[PDB]
């Protein structure tokens, strides 16, 4: 099973999926290995190769810190890379239906991981199911994360910032030149991702270099206007200079700072990333997107406000409990091993950790806005409020606020609210419907009748997978089945959204309006 | 002849014809020695005896006060101006008795408001002839000293100890205990009621050990001591006294010389300077009012309330829907009683600086945030309505609710109302809605008089409010009838049930303006 790309032939492998067949091509190189003189630089286009590339196993994951807070725990370890770490990691994967399609829609997955972690080869990103059930072509790339991906000495081509974003954009460029040879339609390409993946997709709506490289966009639990997504030039420069200091690379001029950084072992870079931001949070993104004047021609909120971005259709959404995952990474009183019932004071300590630079009036005003209890007897009040504080501020409110502005320029927007907690979720019950745990439903893992999961979870995933594909193909996440539930456009006034769960999905309006009003209209003044 | 022998002497009254019946009115009975000369600023002194028969057939002098003159000829403002001669010789009370004479009637004692600076018992809206006719209760009202003459304070000093006006109220209560039986009254069934500063006063008699045996129960209309305007700290009070002395050229070595000089000033000279003892006042500013004097009030009232140190009895408490609107035409930019007063966001913010002079920019910004979650925009009247609600909630509604809640935690029955009817004869514009003080005419039964141009529906409402007040006074339960009547449940800190009062339908609701009051009790203080 061989395909001639513009750079050479690639051998693939036949997968047997659900009685049918899917053809997979794992680890196709799409850029030159960013090594030596090439570390910190934008990805260089690839040159032809003589023999045949065996695209039969996942490639190296990009250099990154590993989450080892809970050794042996499936809930944390499932996000860690499952192939070797290496700077030689610029590769992508293509999944294709059998029999081979003629002009198939392409879905391109961009993984999350706070711009510091992530890899395309995770089991929860296996695109074979989508290829089988909806007969789309699925692509996913590895892009550089952390300092190696986002170190910025702004204005300097030797370390310009947003290198990982250019990686993704180069992978998109690859699809355009090569996907017809796989039976895909370059003219029908939908970007989707989650967390930093979603913020990445949203930045691709803004970058002129990405304008001609895709068609529609799906944003799961993330957008560029989230408070963690984009770092200012001053902060990015400070962080870079802190890293130079931490690694013994503090130099007189920038060209020498970089020479020295190019000579550090990857691990001396990785293990120093944690120290560059003086009072980080469990949500702190050490090295991420910045305004480089290249990929991002200007500050994002301004571009969006002014109206210069790709005019197309989007599908945006969030999980019910986006904030709970981060509480066990340093909020006092919390633990994945107990119920984590906290007190008013532990809650105030929590705010301190999640809101380090904020005045006492500001924190006090957050406490006030999230303490108007329905039942004042309820002992889990503070635990839930802190989770909501962190979810609304970091994910939910940015996502709604993005969708309002985007739709205000006459674009079809569809908003979802994912409310189902997987019966397999390794994290304890109080954590609810966690950040990241809708992904396996999108990628159709519960369609596998040997995979554990409930029947209802198979049906739920069946329709999500159907709407995602139909949104990709058609620009409307419509479902079949004369029952269905009819998904309506998102508008600044009514703000209609669809809920997703196993016991009846319904159309609601103004998601968390009372909470979000605080974050968009008051908090920026404290 | 109509003649009652009292401890102080015989008193002659007059018959009034009310609703085809008769009420006997004794207007302007002295209950204390005239606080003149050396008695100025002192506590009231007991009345010995008057000579011959005192003719209580006309209302007495009202106490010295400044007059509202912002609107000449306008009934809306002028109905609160005193309607008898002004004088320092003003310590008199009024008694209305049903005819024929009761043997043991329940007594209602009215205490007027006017921000401790103004007011008089002789206003038409406090005529007690109706309540006496219809419910056969005895009605008493008294004049008490207001302003500097009433509340000049140098605590510890008997020449001007503070709270003299409150002690005037108290002495009148004492007079009722001593004398009401001769009028056919029951001194063991006495209910205090008042509005605004009158209600703050009533709430203060609940705290004052000297008042504890001079009444039975208490009704509080739009006011309580815990409202931001009600009580001055001990040294803010002294400060005001010292400043008044400076303004009038009475600043001296010692305190008794200061008072000595102030006793030689014309009342007008003192009265015209009251408004300058405070550097930055609001339309709701109480220049001279109640304070912690050590005699009447042994500690800050909030502390006494928290500690359960008050008279354990039943209370009836309530507020009007638009408490704050009245104050806006007296200072806030954009507002006018002859305009519909559509204001902008910037006008709103300027209004906030008027009503909250000393509050930080962030304090004001958060009041703004809390009051602008609009149901509908642009809807021009949003900001106008918002500012009225801010003023009303902060000064009247939220403290009244907080007071009832805290009072009921100590085990006595409390009943809360929300008065929502706008009088068909209200002279103020529509935008001011259900105003401060405009439930009073309904409580006193004025709409029962058919020759008066109220609607039938207003008569029915008033007849019902008159019955419930009178029932509360008599029984500690503001019932109307058993059968065909909406029951008024107790106010408990959990459910916080209250009764709405209007002409459409009266009903039981819960947690009045809980979301707004939550801001004023639990966030604003920290600001
Ligand atoms: C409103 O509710 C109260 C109960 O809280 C009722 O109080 C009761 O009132 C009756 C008179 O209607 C009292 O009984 C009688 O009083 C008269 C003097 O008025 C006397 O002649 C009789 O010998 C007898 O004592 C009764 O003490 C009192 N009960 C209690 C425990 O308060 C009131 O009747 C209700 N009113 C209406 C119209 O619903
Ligand atoms: C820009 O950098 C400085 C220095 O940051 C230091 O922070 C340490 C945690 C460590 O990473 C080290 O390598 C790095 O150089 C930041 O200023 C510091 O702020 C703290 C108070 O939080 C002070 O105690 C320090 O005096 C001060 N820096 C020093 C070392 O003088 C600064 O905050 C940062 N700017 C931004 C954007 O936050
Ligand atoms: C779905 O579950 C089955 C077994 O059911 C669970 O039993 C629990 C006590 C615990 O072992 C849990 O891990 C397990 O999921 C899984 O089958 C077993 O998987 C284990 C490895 O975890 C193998 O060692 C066993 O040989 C295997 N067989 C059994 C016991 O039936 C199965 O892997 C799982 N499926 C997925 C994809 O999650
Ligand atoms: C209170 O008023 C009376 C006069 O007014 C009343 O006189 C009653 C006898 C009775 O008829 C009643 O209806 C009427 O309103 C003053 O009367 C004094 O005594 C006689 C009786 O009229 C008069 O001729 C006197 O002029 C008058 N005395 C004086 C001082 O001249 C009574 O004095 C008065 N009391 C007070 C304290 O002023
Ligand atoms: C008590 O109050 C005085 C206020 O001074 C007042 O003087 C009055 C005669 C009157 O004119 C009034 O308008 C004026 O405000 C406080 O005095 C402050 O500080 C000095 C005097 O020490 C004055 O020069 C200031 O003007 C005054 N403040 C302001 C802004 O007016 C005094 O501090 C205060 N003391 C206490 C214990 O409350
Ligand atoms: C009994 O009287 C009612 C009115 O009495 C009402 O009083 C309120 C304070 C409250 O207690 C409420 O529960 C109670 O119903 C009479 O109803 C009235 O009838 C007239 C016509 O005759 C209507 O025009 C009024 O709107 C209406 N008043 C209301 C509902 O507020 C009614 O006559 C009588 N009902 C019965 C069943 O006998
Ligand atoms: C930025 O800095 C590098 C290195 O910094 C050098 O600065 C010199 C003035 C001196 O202090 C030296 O010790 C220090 O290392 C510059 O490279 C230098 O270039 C000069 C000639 O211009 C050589 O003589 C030095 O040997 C050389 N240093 C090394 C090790 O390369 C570089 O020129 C400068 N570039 C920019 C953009 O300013
Ligand atoms: C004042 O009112 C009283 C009470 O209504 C009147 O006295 C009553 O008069 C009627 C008829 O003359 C008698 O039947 C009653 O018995 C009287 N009551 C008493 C206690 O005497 C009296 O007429 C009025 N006085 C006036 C008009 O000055
Ligand atoms: C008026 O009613 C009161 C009760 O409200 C009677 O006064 C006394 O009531 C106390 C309890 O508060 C009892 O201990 C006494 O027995 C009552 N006094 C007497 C002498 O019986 C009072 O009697 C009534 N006054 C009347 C009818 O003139
Ligand atoms: C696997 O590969 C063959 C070619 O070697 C391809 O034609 C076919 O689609 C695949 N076979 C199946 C059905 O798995
Ligand atoms: C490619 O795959 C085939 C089949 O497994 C294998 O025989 C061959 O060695 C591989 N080629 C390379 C590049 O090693
Ligand atoms: C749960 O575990 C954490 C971490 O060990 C601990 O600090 C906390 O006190 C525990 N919570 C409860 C309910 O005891
Ligand atoms: C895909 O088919 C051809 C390229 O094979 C292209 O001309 C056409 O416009 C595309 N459109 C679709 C969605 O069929
Ligand atoms: C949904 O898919 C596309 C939307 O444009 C269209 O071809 C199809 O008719 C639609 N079906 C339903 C049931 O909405
Ligand atoms: C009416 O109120 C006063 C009239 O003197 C004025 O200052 C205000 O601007 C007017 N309001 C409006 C614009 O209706
Ligand atoms: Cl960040
Ligand atoms: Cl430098
Ligand atoms: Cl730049
Ligand atoms: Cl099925
Ligand atoms: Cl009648
Ligand atoms: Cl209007
Ligand atoms: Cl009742």
């Amino acid at each position: 099973i061989i395909i001639a790309t513009k750079n050479g032939k690639v051998r693939g492998m036949n997968l047997t999926v659900f009685g049918g067949t899917v053809t997979a091509f794992l680890g196709i190189p799409y850029a030159q290995p960013p090594l030596g003189r090439l570390r910190f630089k934008k990805p260089q286009s690839l040159t032809k190769w003589s023999d045949i590339w065996n695209a039969t196993k996942y490639a190296n994951s990009c250099c990154q810190n590993i989450d080892q807070s809970f050794p042996g725990f499936h809930g944390s370890e499932m996000w860690n890379p499952n192939t070797d770490l290496s700077e030689d990691c610029l590769y992508l994967n293509v999944w294709i239906p059998a029999p081979k399609p003629k002009n198939a829609t392409v879905l391109i997955w961009i993984y999350g991981g706070g711009f510091q972690t992530g890899t395309s080869s995770l089991h929860v990103y296996d695109g074979k199911f989508l290829a089988r059930v909806e007969r789309v072509i699925v692509v996913s790339m590895n892009y550089r994360v952390g300092a190696l991906g986002f170190l910025a000495l702004p204005g300097n081509p030797e370390a310009p910032g947003n290198m990982g974003l250019f990686d993704q954009q180069l992978a998109l460029q690859w699809v355009q030149k090569n996907i017809a040879a796989f039976g895909g339609n370059p003219k029908s390409v939908t970007l989707f991702g989650e967390s930093a993946g979603a913020a990445s997709v949203s930045l691709h709506l803004l970058s002129p270099g990405s304008h001609s490289l895709f068609t529609r966009a799906i944003l799961q639990s993330g957008s560029f206007n989230a408070p963690w997504a984009v770092t200012s030039l001053y902060e990015a420069r400070n962080r870079t200079l802190n890293l130079a200091k931490l690694t013994g690379c503090s130099r007189e001029n920038e060209t020498e700072i970089i020479k020295c950084l190019r000579n550090k072992d990857p691990q001396e870079i990785l293990l120093n990333e944690a120290f560059v931001v003086p009072y980080g949070t469990p949500l702190s993104v050490n090295f991420g997107p910045t305004v480089d004047g290249d990929f991002l021609t200007d500050m994002p909120d301004i571009l969006l406000e002014l109206g210069q971005f790709k005019k197309t259709q989007i599908l945006v959404g969030v999980n019910k409990d986006e904030g709970t995952a981060f509480l066990v990474y340093g909020a006092p009183g919390f633990s994945k091993d107990n119920n984590s019932i906290i007190t008013r004071k532990e809650f105030q300590e929590g705010l301190k950790i999640f809101f380090p630079g904020v005045s006492e009036f500001g924190k006090e005003s957050i406490l006030f806005h999230y303490t108007d209890w329905v039942d004042d007897q309820r002992p889990e009040n503070y635990r839930e409020a802190l989770g909501d504080v962190v979810g609304d501020y970091n994910f939910i409110c940015p996502a709604l606020e993005f969708t309002k502005k985007f739709s205000e320029w006459g674009n079809n927007a569809f908003f979802y609210y994912f409310e189902h907690r997987s019966s397999k979720l390794p994290w304890p019950e109080w954590m609810g419907v966690m950040h990241g745990y809708e992904i396996e439903f999108v990628f159709g893992l519960p369609l596998e009748r040997r995979d554990n999961y409930t029947k209802a979870e198979e049906i739920l995933s069946r329709s999500i997978v159907k709407r995602w594909a139909n949104f990709a193909k058609y620009g409307n996440p419509n479902e079949t089945q004369n029952n269905s539930t009819s998904w309506p456009v998102f508008k600044s006034t009514e703000q209609k959204y669809l809920t997703l769960n196993t016991e009846s999905t319904r159309i609601m309006t103004k998601l968390r309006a009372q909470q979000c009003r605080f974050w968009t209209s008051f908090f920026p003044k404290v």
